[PDB]
């Protein structure tokens, strides 16, 4: 459908772990990034790769794994050890298959949230639940980069949100069939699930320390759009002649908040303002099925107008409960950003303005 899973939502269910043997040379590099970056063999190993056709990647899962593999390699190749020694040309033997794969998957040829979070995970025991203790990531960049903590916690927020995402059909079916009580129950379940997601968000502190995130992991997630270190973007050698700019991987590429924004008729993409066009641009970095889901939601009849049109205090309360959960999420998120980015940096104003603009736009949608 829209590739939304009942259990893990926008996350990729049961991600593939191994590529065909044909790609062993890719997988070896991706699996040893900490060693290869530290020693400085990473770039040589990439430059020594044979050109591997993407023709042996024939299903969505192996394609997604391949994207994850090539994306991590590309971040490691471009940024190296992360202290200004960058590469402006991605060698053809990575760039061509990476760009061809990206075109088939309709994603930009850069590491994105849907790679390093949504597809970058495994259960330790398939017969145990989705808890941090029973989960791991598939790839990290450096020892101590907190990639396991940051990726898995993001993933757990996605999984928590899946419980709210799966009731969205009930919301639109209830409006259609004029089932006031069903609609009211649905909105209350969404708010309650979004509240649960806020509590999962607290696990960031349990598994990410700010020093490692800001000074290590953030480097490998950085992109080449408006980046002075790559002012023209990256050359994808043998695929496009001129360099192209793409933003880096970020939980800001998640579909979770945008999903409930559009659900509730919060028009975050309205206007020419910088917050709107950023959130619009981020959609290009989401899997196409999830882009299409967001667009289908915007085309559905408005939940907000339905609620505003019925003189029904219980419905307005349920709806506001959803808006307030979103506001609460964004408020907590501002704290996280302060802790993981603002303080480590000063030891910027645009970033906090952007986030406050989005929370305020959410807050304005309150009926009370
Ligand atoms: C250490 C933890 C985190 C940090 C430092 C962080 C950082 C940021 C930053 C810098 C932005 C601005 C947009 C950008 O530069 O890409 C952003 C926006 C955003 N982030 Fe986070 N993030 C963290 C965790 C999360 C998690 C776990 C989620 C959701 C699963 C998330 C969801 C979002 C969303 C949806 C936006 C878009 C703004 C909005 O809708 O309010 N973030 N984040």
């Amino acid at each position: 459908a829209y590739h939304i899973d009942e259990e893990v939502g926008f996350a990729l269910p049961n991600p593939q772990e191994n590529l065909p043997d044909f790609y062993n040379d890719w997988m070896f590099i991706a699996k040893h990034l900490p060693d290869l970056i530290e020693s400085g063999q990473l770039r040589e190993r990439v430059e020594k790769l044979n050109m591997l056709s993407i023709d042996h990647l024939t299903d969505h899962k192996s394609q997604r794994l391949a994207r994850l593999v090539l994306g991590c390699i590309t971040m490691a190749y471009v940024w190296g050890k992360g202290h200004g020694d960058v590469r402006k040309v991605l060698p053809r033997n990575i760039a061509v298959p990476y760009c061809q794969l990206s075109a088939a998957l309709e994603l930009p040829p850069i590491l994105v949230y849907a790679d390093c979070v949504l597809a970058n995970w495994k259960k330790k025991d398939p017969n145990k639940p989705l808890t941090y203790e029973n989960m791991d990531v598939l790839f990290s960049f450096r020892d101590g980069d907190c990639s396991k903590g940051f990726f898995l916690v993001s993933l757990l927020v996605e999984i928590a949100a899946a419980s709210a995402i799966k009731v969205i059909p009930t919301v639109f079916k209830a409006m259609q069939m004029q089932e006031r009580d069903t609609l009211l129950k649905a909105l209350l379940e969404i708010a309650s699930c979004l509240e649960k997601a806020l509590q999962v968000f607290h696990q960031i502190h349990d598994h990410v320390n700010p020093k490692a995130f800001f000074s290590v992991l953030r480097i490998y997630l950085s992109g080449w759009k408006g980046n002075p270190q790559l002012s023209d973007g990256l050359v994808y050698e043998g695929f496009w002649e001129d360099p192209k700019e793409f933003a880096g991987g970020s939980a800001g590429q998640s579909s979770v908040f945008q999903c409930f924004d559009v659900l509730l008729g919060i028009q975050q993409t309205a206007g020419g303002g910088h917050a709107a066009q950023f959130l619009q641009d981020m959609r290009r970095y989401m899997p196409p099925a999830h882009r299409n889901f967001l667009c289908s939601l915007e085309s559905n009849p408005s939940v907000r107008e339905f609620v505003l049109s019925k003189g029904d205090a219980g419905l307005r309360e349920a709806y506001d409960a959803c808006v307030k959960a979103l506001v609460s999420l964004r408020s907590y998120h501002l704290q996280i950003v302060t802790k993981y980015i603002l303080i480590p940096a000063s030891q910027g104003t645009d970033l906090m303005n952007f986030l406050k603009t989005v929370r305020s736009t959410t807050e304005k949608s309150l009926l009370k």
